[PDB]
């Protein structure tokens, strides 16, 4: 439940400022915790101020926080 890099954290605690909820987990679902397409918006508008980008469908195909670390294609050997 609770995150392991720094970026994880960075990743959760962004999601608990958009949800008004602190201590998010990644495996807690992000449509379980009363995320709207208006909440999406706000974390897509505070994602391009610090970081990078991220689209309104492809959060709905990894709606975890697990999930969206492994879409990192948009940035082991």
């Amino acid at each position: 439940v609770a995150p392991t890099d720094e970026l994880e954290q960075q990743l959760a605690q962004v999601w608990s400022h958009v949800l008004g909820i602190p201590q998010m987990g990644i495996d807690d679902h992000f449509l379980e915790r009363g995320g709207d397409s208006i909440k999406v918006m706000q974390l897509i508008h505070q994602l391009k101020n610090i970081g990078l980008s991220l689209r309104y469908d492809q959060l709905f195909t990894h709606p975890t926080i697990r999930q969206l670390k492994r879409l990192l294609t948009e940035q082991l050997r």
